């Protein structure tokens, strides 16, 4: 079985860093903000293997029929913010609504990902993230692409969410 995962979130939250840690097991500090490529990876989850197709999104702050098309094939979404960036946590709501639009559906598999948990200076409290995730009916996973903490879990959890949805 194959699963199409899409990684979304505001500029600079760690979309590309998270994805490259999962795929290539290293942390990148300066990854081109315009590159929007897909990656492949077979993984074993709860005894069952899947081929993961992960679409790293980028682009400009704008509507794009082209991007809508690449994202409509997504079966699950990683909603990423950075714990030291309040604006990125506020954008989460807008990302979820855009997903609902492109998929014409309220119950798309999704996980909320609070990235950069290695950093000391957090502006977004765990409790606000937990309540937001609670209201959406989705899991919330803290991660650090730098240390690799939570990275497998973020993606593995999204796959479980997709599996349950069928
Ligand atoms: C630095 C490059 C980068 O990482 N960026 C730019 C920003 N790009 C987007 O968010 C692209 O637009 C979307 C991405 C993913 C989805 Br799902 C939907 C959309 C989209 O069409 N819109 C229009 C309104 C948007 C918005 C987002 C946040 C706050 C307010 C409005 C997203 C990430
Ligand atoms: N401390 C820390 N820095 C990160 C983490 N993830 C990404 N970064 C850095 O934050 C910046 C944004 O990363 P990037 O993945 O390019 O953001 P994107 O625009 O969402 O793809 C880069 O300089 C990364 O090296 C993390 O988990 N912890
Ligand atoms: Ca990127
Ligand atoms: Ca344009
Ligand atoms: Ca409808």
């Amino acid at each position: 079985t194959e699963y199409k995962l899409v990684v979304v979130g505001a500029c600079g939250v760690g979309k590309s860093a998270l994805t490259i840690q999962l795929i290539q097991n290293h942390f990148v500090d300066e990854y081109d903000p315009t590159i929007e490529d897909s990656y492949r990876k077979q993984v074993v989850i709860d005894g069952e293997t899947s081929l993961l197709d992960i679409l790293d999104t980028a682009g400009q702050e704008e509507y794009s029929a082209m991007r809508d098309q690449y994202m409509r094939t997504g079966e699950g979404f990683l909603l990423v913010f950075a714990i030291n960036n309040t604006k990125s946590f506020e954008d989460i709501h807008h990302y979820r609504e855009q997903i609902k639009r492109v998929k014409d559906s309220e119950d798309v598999p999704m996980v909320l990902v609070g990235n950069k948990s290695d950093l000391p200076s957090r502006t977004v409290d765990t409790k606000q993230a937990q309540d937001l995730a609670r209201s959406y009916g989705i899991p919330f996973i803290e991660t650090s692409a730098k240390t690799r903490q939570g990275v497998d879990d973020a993606f593995y959890t999204l796959v479980r969410e997709i599996r349950k949805h069928k």
